[PDB]
């Protein structure tokens, strides 16, 4: 009348914070995490402490060439990846071709090393006309203009002698060379220009052996030129060199590049602003300081990155399902104001709430393992995804496509599942772990207490402050009272 | 002698429905649920309401340039993907070769648009033989012929005149336009059919710059033709127009046709009747209502798809392992007639079965939220999957076939373990359900009640019907019958 | 004074086998199993009973063309892969190019049967010179030489007439056909080789229809030779011919090459002996004996392989957590010599251990299940992975890398999972287990013993040997002792 009671109970609290579970939906829990990044800064940043090459409104053929319109940053020795607008402004001036572009891009998508020189002074055209070479497709200042970094090579007095020019690449480093063909709309044309009537341009390195011959067709106009430019590239390894011949049509190189590559990366389509920062990951949309394993923003990205996925939530329980004095079978304690799981005594000395600090540690520490494991064992490589295929590789795009959505499918599901399913198994953990606390308690206290059916047990015997610890101690020694118990018992 | 009884207890039933989990095999068990969709209705279907292009005998080369032997469906506007036999009868009728002929067929693929135009009356060759342009390669009505929609022009008295033919296309729609070029055996040939021993056919759009030159060789009869027809084709834009030159060996365009394209699909290999059917995922061996996230019929499907998995069986466990009168520790209840998991009394009113709705509810909204996240969950793009790849491609055709096996072994796999992970949780569920249960009424009953050892509780005191629901509520008043207990349990 | 008791308990051993859980990192465990393969046997093998290709200091080209240098192993008909060194010592002797030699190198990775044959005798060529068709980039015994499968014609007396060569392939096999063209330094060398100074080269079967015409370019000396010479192939179905014309600059066949192929494979870069060993998967580093489902040794692999998997150790639980006389509560048994779970009793016959038989083989076959579905439900398909792609494909090579990369991440991230997930539920399968007994037992003694808190019961009346083994083969007569029992309980 009446007599000391030690109750298991588990933490409870004001939060609204829901979770998903393989069986149950929209279960409400003690605290959550989500491992879902879905934020990004909305900027272009440096990757791994290397800046972008931001094209504002030139085409990467244009900013080679010297498309005289692309007003673009001019001086940057190297770069991680390219961004391009959608369809930029300024791309071939003069209408044409660009032999293996797409190749080249991707070549140039990441360079360590990238300095324009002179191979071919434009003033070394003593036989032929280097100034007249000009068109009103490629404005400058108002008037006509050309390709700023290729020369147009126009007949001399009413002559165009065969050119003959070796470059020896005496550099350290891979130079990429740039040359063309005009394909003019007439035999009237080609002698008004070139004067002999059937020309060729010939290039061979240790690796080129190219012989192009102009191709009359009659052609709708482009920027108001019926006639074609056709350019071509290669990389003239460290020692050796390129060889030009040619009777006509020649756009001849006055500038290469000089290229140090060190591995890829690819050309991103955005409209954003560089922004200083530094990443790991960019997007199309922004960067991601990427903790999480698991993204939704873009498909499209650059740098180690979280698996995308087709999801709005990835939300992990970490904390438990949220809902004398009673004990567990009841409901939680908003009481338990520290600790997860634990007891509610009262005796002569006065009641109140203990942690049981052994059983709750355990469970932390599971469940940051378990938050910890999901997000550490992501394998992070570095992938650089772009579009890089044309009009006629739509097969090859199309792989890309089933791939690139295949592995979408892949994450998205198991990410879903997993998610559900570890929470389903973090909820049954904590029921699990309070039902071992009452069976810890009853399994010490034996007949020396009545169980109340509610979680609580009434001790047969007066059971202190002291005693209490022993219990939570698990050091209850039943001997020392099962005498005064046995009384109180019978009776 | 003998007291009132409470057992608690769980349902069975005659089923041989069994299921495999990660620890035992080949378990009779309730209910269960194939997720493996196995049925196909044998048929080629509308994909979204968009009929296919069915190709009987015909290959896309022969129906498009009109191989004359090409008995097809001719009027269709409009397709979701096309159907070829595995090698058709009738392809080029006159031996030779269609230029880029797989980004073709992938073009046409499907199309929103497409109607036949004359861009070029046949009547419009006043300076050269239309119809002698004829072959017994190409045999119609018994007599010799040619491809419909493209013109084999010879010399008319003995000469053939430059051609030159603008057409502007001033449709609103993208036109697909076809030519040819004839390499002949020898210059006897050439001059027996052209009169100029040496020619040109030159095609000129705002984006095309082709001059085609005849190549002799001397090759093996095909048809008993050692000659060669060899093809090429363009998309015209709205408002641009196509240029032709030829001094000889041009096969002309009579009809191009007009496309709208909005998106891609492919070209499917099959033997099966058009069925009138709609479907969202069609198959070689017949179409599929994919509401299963998984498929083992073939892996060349076009649509939303279910995964394709090699497996026979993918089934889940939804019910319960399946085998006074004695509760659960002895087997499951026959009587249990309704309900999972309950209860069977015997008192002075008499003895029957009770379900416990409220745990049995718990536990079927579990089972099938289970059932239905593992079916949700799956993300669902639109694919197509063919072979487009020629045989100079096998090395693109191995990188399809390592990310098709690819991703087949993932799914196949994750399924198989996922449906074995799931099913041991899922019958472990049901045991912790049934245990929590013997529990429920143990804590409530105290000393008023003695556990007979087999899932059964004897009661120290009269337990009515009434007393009975109360301990089935969980609203059982301990109180009111400790004292009526006490004297029967002292003696 | 004191009474017979029986405790439940499970094994423990000497064991320091360690294992991670979702939960846990480093778990001591009684028995454990590694599913990941660490283990080659340093040498390149047969696969499925075929022997390699093993080219020691050749390239594919160099072996085919008959680069006088190349020193290999000469007959060999049939080959299940191909094994070059990284960058070969010998290739093209006289600098050119191999027009689609990657696509040839993947027909050329599987052969079922090659045989080399003569179709065109170095003797038959009456009216030109075979045998002057040399040069000191192609050295054989110190003396200039050339390719050895192919002849170099030149002029005789200073006439070289146009020639005319069909072969019929009247072989039961496919036919391999290889030539050439050099492309000379200027028109000075062409006329003093070739006299005529404007030259074709024409090949025609059913399918081919080339016309090849020299290139003049200034180019760089390689092997001290600015010429080049460029090769060409083709196959030739079993009842076709071939036919060349040519006026000048032919590389013409000696041998071509009978295959028969059966299914495609790969070229594998590696610096190993072989070593007469079979296997059914192949790696640069050496093969694989592959019972296990996953492998960390190289990406680069042929056959039915393990999935490669970043990783060190993937190590399942199949044992127990591994830590009168005390039970279950206060750890494990060293003296449970044998059997998982299980008692010991003591009584006036004495004590000892028993195993629980029953509930010990249940688990057992458990663990064993479990083991072997993670294993037996792999999928386990026939792939090929190498490096197919050459510097102007870098475009697909990274489109193959994503694929290859993004498999990688997805099975190292499921098998590091799969592995923590199973963990935490065998050693919790284990708990259940142990405890399921105790209660097997607590449920049949009920007040005939008394819990002692510490996993054991001592008796409230005499319990022999036969009583002890009716406990443990849940047998027990409770009423049988109930009287006996009821008499020492009241005291
Ligand atoms: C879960 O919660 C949201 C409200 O935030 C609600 O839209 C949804 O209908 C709820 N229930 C289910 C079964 O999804
Ligand atoms: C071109 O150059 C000069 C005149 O400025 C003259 O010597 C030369 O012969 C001219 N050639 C012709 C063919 O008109
Ligand atoms: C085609 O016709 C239209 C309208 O008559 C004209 O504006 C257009 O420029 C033509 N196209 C070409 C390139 O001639
Ligand atoms: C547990 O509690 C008792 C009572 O306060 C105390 O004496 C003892 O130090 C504790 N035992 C252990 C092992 O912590
Ligand atoms: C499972 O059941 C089938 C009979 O339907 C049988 O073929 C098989 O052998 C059984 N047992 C095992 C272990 O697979
Ligand atoms: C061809 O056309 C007519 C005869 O039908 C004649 O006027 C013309 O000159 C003929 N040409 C030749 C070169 O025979
Ligand atoms: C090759 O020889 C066979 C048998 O003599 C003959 O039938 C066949 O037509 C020949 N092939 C060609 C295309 O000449
Ligand atoms: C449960 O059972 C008792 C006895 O029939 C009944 O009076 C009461 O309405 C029920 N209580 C609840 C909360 O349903
Ligand atoms: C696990 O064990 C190894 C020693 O073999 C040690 O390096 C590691 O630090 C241990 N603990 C954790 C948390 O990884
Ligand atoms: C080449 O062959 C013989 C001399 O050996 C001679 O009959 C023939 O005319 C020679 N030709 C020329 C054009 O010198
Ligand atoms: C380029 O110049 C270097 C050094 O003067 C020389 O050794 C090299 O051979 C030259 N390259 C060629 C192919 O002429
Ligand atoms: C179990 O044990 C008892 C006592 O030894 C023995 O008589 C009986 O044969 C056993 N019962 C069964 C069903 O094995």
């Amino acid at each position: 009348d009446p007599g000391d009671q030690i109750c298991i109970g588990y933490h409870a609290n004001n939060s609204t914070e829901q979770v998903d579970t393989i069986m149950e939906k929209n279960v409400t829990v003690t605290h959550a995490q989500d491992i879902l990044e879905k934020k990004h800064n909305g900027k272009l940043c440096d990757l791994d402490g290397v800046k972008p090459l931001i094209l504002r409104d030139c085409s990467v053929a244009g900013w080679l060439l010297g498309n005289p319109m692309c007003d673009e940053f001019i001086n940057v020795p190297e770069w991680s990846y390219i961004v391009e607008k959608a369809n930029p402004v300024n791309d071939l001036c003069y209408p044409g071709d660009f032999n293996d572009y797409e190749e080249l891009k991707h070549l140039l998508s990441r360079i360590n090393h990238f300095e324009k020189i002179q191979i071919i002074p434009k003033s070394s055209w003593s036989s032929h006309e280097a100034s007249l070479g000009v068109s009103s497709a490629c404005p400058y200042q108002g008037k006509s203009s050309f390709f700023r970094n290729v020369v147009w090579l126009i007949k001399k007095n009413s002559t165009y002698p065969t050119i003959k020019r070796s470059y020896n690449n005496t550099n350290q480093e891979d130079l990429l060379v740039l040359w063309g063909i005009h394909h003019p709309n007439d035999a009237a044309e080609q002698t008004k220009l070139y004067q002999n009537p059937t020309t060729y341009i010939s290039v061979g390195t240790s690796t080129l052996n190219q012989r192009l011959v102009p191709r009359i067709a009659t052609r709708s106009k482009v920027n108001g030129q019926s006639g074609r430019m056709e350019f071509f590239w290669t990389i003239l390894k460290p020692n050796d060199a390129i060889n030009f011949e040619s009777n006509g049509n020649f756009i001849a190189p006055e500038y290469a590049y000089k290229i140090v590559k060190k591995g890829d990366s690819t050309i991103m389509k955005s409209e954003l602003e560089y922004g200083n920062c530094n990443t790991k990951c960019q997007t199309p949309m922004g960067a991601i300081n990427s903790s999480m394993p698991f993204h939704n923003i873009h498909p499209l990205t650059i740098g180690e990155c979280p698996k995308y996925v087709k999801s709005n939530r990835l939300v992990l329980a970490t904390g438990l399902r949220n809902s004398a004095i009673a004990g567990f079978i009841e409901g939680g304690w908003q009481g338990m104001v520290d600790g997860w799981y634990g007891y509610h005594h009262s005796n002569e000395q006065g009641s109140g709430y203990a942690a049981d600090k052994e059983s709750t540690q355990k469970a932390i520490d599971g469940v940051t393992n378990k938050v910890n494991s999901i997000i550490d064992k992501m394998n992070t490589q570095f992938e650089a995804v772009g579009r890089e295929f044309n009009n006629l590789e739509r097969r090859i795009e199309n792989l890309n496509k089933k791939m690139e959505d295949g592995f979408l499918d892949v994450w998205t599901y198991n990410a879903e599942l997993l998610v559900l399913m570890e929470n389903e198994r973090t909820l049954d953990f904590h029921d699990s772990n309070v039902k071992n606390l009452y069976d810890k308690v009853r399994l010490q206290l034996r007949d020396n207490a009545k169980e109340l059916g509610n979680g609580c047990f009434e001790f047969y015997h007066k059971c202190d402050n002291e005693c209490m610890e022993s219990v939570r101690n698990g050091t209850y020694d039943y001997p020392q009272y099962s005498e005064e118990a046995r009384l109180k018992r019978e009776e």
